[PDB]
């Protein structure tokens, strides 16, 4: 709740009113972020006064003006003279310094904001300025992208200007070991992809021991491509699956015991109340049957369900009543309608008993065992920015999700693209001769094209014209990303030619004449240097050759230059207008000229999902040939509504995927809370006794209910205690009273058993044995929830009628299996913390 | 404004109320039915006892009750005497008498409604008694059902109910030439399909000759099978189609004249106007160009015309401007955007003259000649009504578009019939395993089944299923009507299986035990007899077969109802639930047991237009075997609105073709009242000169509008007045707001003296003959010109539908410009011929 006058950097309070009469395009945050670079700017001298030795002793600096409680100064406190040190390294380091506009981007980034940065403005290395300055902290700055060789390219790239600051840059990728993940965690600032990321906490949160967790929290990151990956990437969920985990040998097995049980004998069935209690004879049978001394004995094995359930299943549960059996499935049938409820199956290990009962084949089997969506994974930071030529138009969506505003950042130079209206042909034949007759004069006259295509098949299609034109050419495909780097990197000299499936060499700047910067590092890479393996020897050749490199290639330029800059050839819309734009903006760059357009067919693949056949009878029938680009209103507002109906689409899907997450979520936050302090070691001796407390309550509260006199029975109360625990008095032993005495009783019975543990491997062994027995528990039972939740939402869908909102019905039912999950955690923690083997 | 109490039918204002309260379902017109069939059942005594002769002369007794003027007596006076007899005449000719629920049927027909009853209730007998009576009047009935098979066999069926009644019946074929058609219109009562009744009406309004014309007007129409006609078919219109035999020689030829002549020494441009004319001088070199001696001389070739628009093309559109030339075609371009509005063309031979001065190819076409949709055609009948088993749904359409009201007639038998829920299955596979095992445990057992598909191909696929397993059946693919009759009329007996692709022998009834009505008739024409060729032998031996035949069957019949009646098995849904009920309604005839229901899957051929597939990767990840049905109110829907959308959408093409048709339908109504006149020998002297009147009085206008003075072009006006005819008195002579007055004169003297003209060369009144072979000739050279236009219009005309604009609204406002265009030009040319023509 802070003030503004005479602070450089908006506080807090005042951030607000900039960060949100920011979707009201007035541009005062631009105005304050452009008053903040130009200060930054006069610091300048400062900077370049120093030496090597004297940048770098800044980052220890800063480090301790961070902790020091006498004069206090905070990372807003710093971003002057921070952003000052790293803007010089940069430019020592890389021989780049970043522009004006860069350091604009750097402070809308720190400020937690989407930096709309237009291509060619220095994405990579802004980001440089935010993530040192946030790096000091000590907490990790961890920063997105869009694949694994970017990942570890620009970590290794940029890594040289932290690194010369004194900072540790890390990078997770795809093949490390979880002790390798570790290190590049523990590292001040890490690159990565969103799926390592999520991944690593996904597995972090299954981990069994705390020596185990990978990361070390969620402080900042900075989703490089944010369109990208928190828009477009976030359709699709984060699913580490796996099987079962075993436990159908016990179905078979009760399956087997229950009826070799005779009824009243070894068990009795309350008929009405729905409920089975096993007496001392079927305990003793069963047991002996296993050849073992108390249900509760062997870990992970919850051997009183079992029975319980397979008596359920053989008493309560009726074939051609409840359910019928059809291709080894049990498929629950209504009361005396007859007729298969389908989507449906039974609750808490018992559809598995049942199974077992039918002698049913059993088949194997994959389930969730972990998930979060993009959304809610990368809500888990406390700050949160990012970077892309285009975002304007998630606005909307990136402050609803993310609260994350989007400020367009001004360009170095003046974009003077010439970005041409879309040409529309009748036929995907017609369109494609007429794009290999431009492309063949581009080349003729030098300029260099980059034609973009929508899939695999159209890329080779249209490079077997490319060369049934002798028209020298590449195609990249998305699948070897740093051998089409290279490529991308020599795009912009003349003669080019470049055909790119969906956006292929995404981030590599197509720069004409040549990428100075990635053709450098090839220069050395390929004489086996290295940044971080030969790292002075990097440098020294880096600022050598760098110029040598430079000069060949901008030579070159300025032939580039006259022939009309980059030619971009669309020859097919994307599923949004936002990524067409992307590929317009591959031209361009700093001001440079360059052309873009777009060749569209009424048979392409968008259109023909919709009304281009339709289109094509009708201009066919108004005698209007092929080889003529159409030019009618209708045709066009025709093609915006497809593209539109396919963004919107995708938005629906987007938004169905996480408020259908958000159930889980929630109960996922709790346990792997429960999981957390397990693994930390806290001492649980006052959450297990409070359940053993919970439990013995709840089983009064149950076999009591509310009648007065002799009406209780204690006979059933007993056995059903004596499952868990050595009850130490009898119910003749006092003839609300009964709880308060059993409760007693119960904590006796554990001090008891603590000792007993203490005598087997004592001082602190039940402190163990505590922790022990509950994260098996909670694994266990975790997991079928998973597995019988997957079941859930499958079938949600079928199981809504006219007018109910069936995330409502998912929602309501979803939390009680979660609670009854819980309270059956609760038990069979009990019986294990009284009865399990040492 | 008609009374009611003590009149047993309904007439004027009180059907009304009646026909009102029936879209409410308040039952109070099936009361009055009741009523009026329960009266006519009290006469039958009366008929009974009369001859055969007797019987016969009650038609010359109505006839002659309703031409008596003394005391009159109306259609409706006659219903109950008419109907009796008709009625009785049908038991003593069939030996079938109407059933009260037919004589109630047979009131709604004669009152305009449509009757909806229900399969197997004898809609083609009912309609014998509404017919009838409505044929006394002798303007002649139309009987319409859905093929020429169908037409062919109600008229010889039912013809013998006519015929005994004294009356003729004719059928009308997609083979027959003029002469056979014109005597079949001429009968008292005509069969036919919408086909043959709409295409005659098309080629009457493009007859040359009165000698020519088949029909004898539209008095009244009942139409069988309405949904399937008025409703289903009217999706498509009726269209003759031929080449154009434009004018493409003349305007390449005044392609070549129009640069050969000069500028303000033949011919003057008016800029602002947008007007060209011909100098004296001009007419001249043209005249002497083609070796004439008067532009209008040539018949047919309107050469005024033709050079002005050469000209207006030279001077008046600019290539690159106004217009570009692309592949073969002139393309018009805005004034600035700069773009082809493509789709447009220019008006009345204007793109014609453009085309030929970009010495373009001319391309021979093929055009419309005539077109009417099947709504605008049966609007034409005075009376108009319908039977069918299902007609409720499409009450409101058939209201709006026809004025046809819908009564439910109750059943002769309470129908007992059950129709069972749909069976849903996850797969096509499975779906048509069910199927087939319960056509092979119903086989088995007795059972006649009818199983329906939507396609030949699916058809096809169940008879090999049925036949790799031994159940002999049969396939009717809707190919060949008379012989699939014959399977039909035996899918009822023991054993039956047959396999009926959309609707297959739609008509005939599948009868228990067999279809005795359709196997006597087959006995006595396998004999060389035939209803009308052997009219007195087919009636005796029809008399002796039909109790054998009946017997013979009788006995199995029992059997069949033993089994459980006709089973009737669908295999998907078709485009509309009516339609899926007419299919259920096979089973079930007048009381009969029976059972129907149909297997569906998410395969279907409906459930793949929209999310069938959707749903069968949901139902698989939930572990639901193929073999099981689904019962969920989810798939329920889906399958619901799937069909629902596309009757919707069949609602809306229907729609849309009305809307389009009523611009061209008020056009041709015009356009056919011209043609009429003239091809009934009218005098059009008249009409003539106003014409004459009409063309002066407008060049008059638009030479002398403003100016007062001398400052009109007396020079211009002159020499464009007389392309058209020789006028007589030239300006110097006059010099006000006469001229007209002057120049109107003279022409009148012309006239005569062209009149006298023609008697000098013909005689009699011969330039009567003129006026009518001109103007006929102007006409349809004209029209046919305008549809051609009219052509191109149409579809383009979706390439306008920007937001908000109303692309109809358009295509009103252009089409009717070309017609009133169309109109005055028809004026103009009209007077040139006949002042000029070679005779």
């Amino acid at each position: 709740d802070s003030p503004d006058l005479g602070t450089l950097v908006p506080r807090g309070s005042m951030a607000d009113i900039l960060s949100k009469l920011l979707r009201l395009g007035e541009g005062r945050m631009v105005k304050r972020l452009k008053k903040v670079a130009d200060y930054v700017g006069t610091l300048s001298d400062d900077v370049e006064k120093l030496t090597d030795a004297e940048l770098r002793a800044k980052t220890d600096e800063f480090k301790r003006r961070l902790a020091d409680q006498k004069n206090p100064e905070t990372l807003d406190d710093l971003l002057p003279e921070a952003f000052a040190v790293a803007r010089e390294a940069a430019w020592r380091v890389l021989d780049q310094r970043p522009f004006d506009v860069q350091v604009m981007g750097a402070a809308a980034l720190h400020l937690g904001n989407v930096a709309e940065m237009k291509t060619g403005e220095g994405k990579t290395l802004t980001c440089v300025l935010p993530a040192y300055l946030n790096a000091l902290a000590g907490n990790g700055v961890h920063i997105v992208t869009v694949n694994d060789y970017l990942a570890k390219r620009d970590s290794e790239w940029m890594g040289r200007v932290h690194r010369f600051l004194g900072l540790q840059v890390g990078v997770i990728l795809a093949t490390m070991t979880p002790d390798e993940r570790r290190v590049a965690y523990n590292a001040d600032i890490t690159y990565g992809t969103n799926n390592e990321f999520g991944f690593d906490y996904l597995r972090d949160n299954m981990a069994h021991s705390l020596d185990d967790l990978v990361q070390r929290g969620h402080h900042y990151a900075i989703v490089d491509e944010v369109d990208s990956i928190l828009i477009d990437e976030a359709r699709t969920p984060l699913i580490i699956s796996g099987p079962a985990d075993g436990a159908s040998n016990w179905y078979t097995e009760f399956a087997r015991l229950a009826p070799l049980m005779e009824k009243d004998v070894h068990y009795e069935v309350d008929l009405r109340k729905r409920t089975v209690g096993v007496h001392e004879k079927g305990v003793e049978f069963v047991e002996d049957q296993l050849g073992i001394d108390n249900l509760y004995e062997a870990a992970n094995s919850p051997l009183v369900s079992y029975l319980n359930n397979a008596l359920k299943a053989k008493e309560l549960f009726s074939r051609d009543k409840d359910y019928i059996v059809r291709d080894g499935e049990v498929l629950i049938v209504d009361e005396f309608t007859g007729r298969v409820l389908i989507g449906r199956r039974y609750n808490e290990g018992m559809h598995q008993a049942i199974e077992a009962k039918e002698h049913v084949e059993i088949k194997a089997e994959n389930q969730t065992l972990a998930t979060i969506t993009l959304q809610n994974y990368f809500r888990l930071y406390d700050k949160l920015a990012g970077m892309t030529g285009t975002a304007q138009t998630e606005a909307a969506e990136l402050h609803e999700i993310y609260k994350l505003g989007v400020v367009s950042i001004p360009t170095n130079m003046p974009m003077i693209r010439e970005d041409q209206s879309d040409l529309i042909y009748k036929t995907e034949e017609a369109k494609y001769i007429a794009v290999v007759d431009d492309v063949a004069e581009r080349y003729a006259k030098g300029q260099p094209v980059l034609i973009g295509t929508t899939s695999v098949e159209r890329s080779e299609y249209l490079s077997r014209q490319f060369t049934k034109r002798r028209i020298p050419h590449n195609v990249l495909n998305a699948k070897y990303h740093e051998q089409e780097a290279t490529i991308i990197a020599v795009a912009g000299r003349r003669g080019g030619v470049t055909v790119a499936t969906n956006m292929a060499g995404r981030g590599t700047d197509i720069v004409l004449g040549g990428n100075v910067d990635f053709l450098t590092d090839q220069r050395l890479r390929e004489r086996g240097l290295d940044p971080v393996e030969t790292p002075e020897e990097y440098e020294a050749a880096w600022h050598s050759e760098l110029p040598i490199v430079k000069e060949e290639a901008s030579k070159e330029a300025k032939e580039v230059i006259e022939a009309g800059g980059l030619y971009v050839l669309g020859t097919e819309r994307h599923e949004s207008r936002r990524i067409d734009n992307q590929l317009r903006g591959r031209s361009g760059r700093q001001g440079d000229p360059g052309e873009s357009r777009f060749y569209l067919s009424l048979g392409d693949e968008l259109m023909r999902r919709f009304n281009g056949a339709a289109l094509e009878t009708l201009l066919t029938r108004l005698n209007l040939p092929d080889d003529v680009p159409i030019e009618a209103k209708m045709v066009t507002r025709a093609i915006k509504s497809a593209q539109t109906q396919v963004e919107q689409q995708n938005f629906e899907v987007r938004k169905n995927v996480l408020k259908y997450d958000e159930v889980m979520n929630q109960q996922r936050k709790v346990i792997y809370a429960e999981r957390r302090r397990i693994l930390e070691g806290e001492n649980l001796k006052d959450q297990a006794l409070d359940m053993v407390r919970d439990v013995i309550t709840a089983y009064v509260d149950g076999a009591t209910g509310e009648g007065y006199a002799e009406d209780w029975d204690l006979d059933a109360l007993w056995t059903a205690l004596k499952t868990l625990y050595p009850v130490g008095i009898t119910a003749d032993s006092l003839t609300e009273e009964l709880l308060e005495a059993l409760l007693k009783d119960a904590e006796r019975a554990y001090a008891a058993r603590e000792a007993e543990l203490e005598e087997i491997a004592g001082e602190g062994a039940m402190r163990q044995l505590e922790r022990n027995v509950l994260l098996n528990v909670i694994d266990r039972k975790w997991r079928e929830h998973l597995y019988e939740m997957d079941y859930l939402k499958e079938g949600i869908g079928l199981r809504a009628m006219a007018q109910r909102d069936p995330l409502v019905e998912y929602q309501r039912e979803g939390y009680d299996m979660f609670m009854a999950m819980l309270d059956g955690m609760k038990e069979e923690s009990v019986g294990f913390l009284f009865n399990v083997t040492v």
